[PDB]
């Protein structure tokens, strides 16, 4: 029910990353830590960089374990390799409890740590099958639930400003809430809506059928899953496998035509910008997103509003409001990133093997809409849209 203890416990924005304080080693060292659901390891620098203020320093700690094994960890942009190890680990704004916990300490990175973006790891809360080097390396949640009586359930708020923060204005703002071990009813709006997690590797769920303003995309809803369709807490965009990208940005567009924008815009590159106060929310339409529910033959829809899918950003001179389009293109299927997760409260309900949505308590919107969960829908034959 209540979890006053994590609730406001995160920092950051959606172009960066949110993060929470951990503590690694004894005597505790402290640093900030992106949650990550789109991965599985828990990693941290662990030797000086030009973007790092603070590092874990293995020395210093009376607990460290070393395991005598190398990680090389590429990603398609950026990499870091590292050396494994356990040590106790704890979340001062979390749970009570302290556990021992696989750490890779990143000594080497290319384009991996973002200058001010003030966390110094990552923390992958995904399943041990996407682990590096293998599956055999449990998993930070893996360990906590093994240790403790924490419940098998963690809960997402990202709080999305709705304008832009400089490096001063995040460090002072609340970002949202981590609540380990349970749902916080404060959080959230209206009822939680659960769609199955398909394949625990990553969050793996189906998407069933996409509108825009109500219209059906219509399309094949394999494509909509193609190769799979992911929640990821460390990707800013919602991307799309590129035929749904080329036909919803299609459709966006045709909404949106009373106004012109250039082409840099929609592919994710240039800012837009309206005089202050004046961004025309109502010309850009709404999107939905039907997942899979856990009743046979029965769908849930979750909709976002031009607010979650424009991410406000800060000029390049003024006092003008701008944004960039957060909507881009995959080759590797659909990922509700960041910008969709701003709109809701997510459930990731690992003992039930499912994911919950419900509206955000804190999402931004205008007097005339709001972000929605709705249900239910008959929709049938929805296994036949994961992809195989
Ligand atoms: C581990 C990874 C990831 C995310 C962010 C990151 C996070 N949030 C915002 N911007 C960047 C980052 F800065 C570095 C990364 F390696 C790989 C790319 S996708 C993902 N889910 N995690």
């Amino acid at each position: 029910g209540s979890f006053v203890e994590m609730v406001d416990n995160l920092r950051g924005k959606s172009g960066q990353g949110y993060y929470v304080e951990m503590t690694v080693g004894s005597p505790p060292q402290t640093l900030n830590i992106l949650v990550d659901t789109g991965s599985s390891n828990f990693a941290v620098g662990a030797a000086p960089h030009p973007f790092l203020h603070r590092y874990y320093q293995r020395q210093l700690s009376s607990t460290y374990r070393d395991l005598r094994k190398g990680v090389y960890v590429p990603y398609t942009q950026g990499k870091w390799e590292g050396e494994l190890g356990t040590d106790l680990v704890s979340i001062p704004h979390g749970p009570n409890v302290t556990v021992r916990a696989n750490i890779a300490a990143i000594t080497e990175s290319d384009k991996f740590f973002i200058n001010g973006s003030n966390w110094e790891g990552i923390l992958g809360l995904a399943y041990a099958e996407i682990a590096r080097p293998d599956d055999s390396l449990e998993p930070f949640f893996d360990s906590l639930v093994k240790q403790t009586h924490v419940p098998n359930l963690f809960s997402l708020q990202l709080c999305g400003a709705g304008f832009p923060l400089n490096q001063s204005e995040v460090l002072a703002s609340v970002g949202g809430s981590m609540i380990i071990g349970g749902i916080d009813h404060s959080l959230y709006t209206g009822s939680l809506w659960y769609t199955p997690i398909r394949r625990e590797w990553y969050y793996e769920v189906i998407i069933v059928r996409v509108e825009i303003n109500g219209q059906d995309l219509k399309m094949d809803c394999k494509e909509y899953n193609y190769d799979k369709s992911i929640v990821d807490s460390g990707t800013t965009n919602l991307r799309l496998p590129k035929k749904v990208f080329e036909a919803a940005v299609k459709s966006i567009k045709a909404a949106s035509s009373t106004e012109k924008f250039p082409d840099g815009f929609w592919l994710g590159e240039q800012l837009v910008c309206w005089q202050a106060g004046t961004t025309p929310w109502n010309i850009f339409p709404v999107i939905s997103l039907y997942l899979m529910g856990e009743v046979t033959n029965q769908s849930f829809r979750i909709t976002i509003l031009p607010q979650q899918y424009l991410r406000p950003v800060e000029d390049v001179a003024s006092q003008d409001d701008c944004y960039k389009f957060a909507i881009s293109q995959s080759s590797t299927g659909t990922v509700m990133g960041a910008v969709i997760m701003e709109g809701f409260y997510v459930v990731f309900d690992r003992a039930r093997k499912r994911i919950g949505f419900a509206v955000s308590a804190c999402h931004v919107h205008d007097e005339f809409r709001t972000a929605a969960v709705e249900g239910p829908f008959v929709t049938l034959d929805m296994e036949d849209c994961g992809y195989n």
